[PDB]
């Protein structure tokens, strides 16, 4: 039960989760990105990952950027083999541009349970 | 395999769930909101949650919300530790405002398995 | 660990997943839509599932459509025994239409693990 990563660039931080139980790693910003009201971005943490066997990396919103200025993250599905640059793809719903810097947190990185079943056709289920 | 909850206002409501494979126990309002199209609306239950060892907690959208009135649930990651008032953050989507009364069922609660990794920076992955 | 499916029409397509370790199958439209900008739609796929014990199937999102196009998925929870067809319910938030055609690929499923514990209310937690 490790979860592994490597910084792409020196502008990466290193994820953190505060509490022993929290559901995720934080992840942040490696750039600047302004995103204007109703618009979206694909923001770079310059780290690549290596999730444990028998998930896969979940990108998840952030409570408090939601709630409060409502952002929200797209895409998000992260496959147990990627070993690209880890993006998030912030939705900003609200009536202002959102402002990313270099530093902040904007998303949460969870480690799912899933199973990975074969799948098989029949005519009709049972 | 118990979710305890305990009511935090009488205005609460125990959370259901009809069958037995259903994924998601139903959260319900505890108070009247209205919220305009395009707007946002952070929703208490009125409960506190003790969740299972071994998963978070993710409130996620009711179907029928979703396809006939194009509301969606934002945040929604409820750490396994969280005592706090257990709050749905809706968003509203539509060109009509959207009505919750107290009692309305305004989300489910799911018990989504996830691993709590320890965290190992490297230089470069394999 | 099957994930079984049969055909509700001869417009569907059998879900694939190229990677071993991909996290989900991809869903594929049965049949033409044109979504405006701002609009959703419930998208059939006219297959019907039936997925393993100890899960539900999440309805997720593609992360080309969702970066490059702005399409999200709302609703998205497939309890595990539910036998109808399965629907996609696709938000467009860009600002052309966006256009489905029969055979596009347009969500993935995610075979989410979860617990289905019994629900206990109390005065108070811990
Ligand atoms: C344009 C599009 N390309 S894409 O080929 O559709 C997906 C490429 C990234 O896959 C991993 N992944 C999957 C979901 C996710 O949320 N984050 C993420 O890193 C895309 C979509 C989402 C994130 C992206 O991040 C980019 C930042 C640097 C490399 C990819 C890219
Ligand atoms: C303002 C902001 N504060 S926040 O500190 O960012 C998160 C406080 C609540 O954390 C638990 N949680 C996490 C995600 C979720 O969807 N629901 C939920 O109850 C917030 C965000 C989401 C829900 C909130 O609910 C409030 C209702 C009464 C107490 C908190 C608050
Ligand atoms: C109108 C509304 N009816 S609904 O009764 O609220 C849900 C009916 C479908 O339940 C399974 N399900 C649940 C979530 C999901 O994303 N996809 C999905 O297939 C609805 C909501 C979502 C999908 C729907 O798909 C329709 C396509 C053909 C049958 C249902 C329908
Ligand atoms: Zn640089
Ligand atoms: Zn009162
Ligand atoms: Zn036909």
């Amino acid at each position: 039960m490790q979860l592994r990563f490597a910084r792409l660039s020196e502008h990466a931080t290193a994820p953190t989760r505060g509490s022993a139980r929290a559901a995720g790693y934080d992840l942040y910003s490696a750039y600047d990105y302004t995103i204007p009201p109703m618009e979206k971005a694909v923001v770079k943490t310059d780290i690549q990952i290596a999730l444990p066997s028998g998930c896969y990396g979940r990108v998840a919103p952030r409570s408090g950027l939601a709630a409060k200025h409502f952002i929200d993250v797209g895409a998000g599905v992260i496959d147990e083999d990627y070993r690209g640059n880890v993006g998030v793809v912030l939705f900003n719903f609200g009536k202002e541009k959102f402002e990313v810097k270099k530093g902040d947190r904007i998303a949460q990185l969870i480690c799912e349970r899933i199973f990975y079943p074969e799948i098989e056709e029949v005519q009709a289920l049972d």
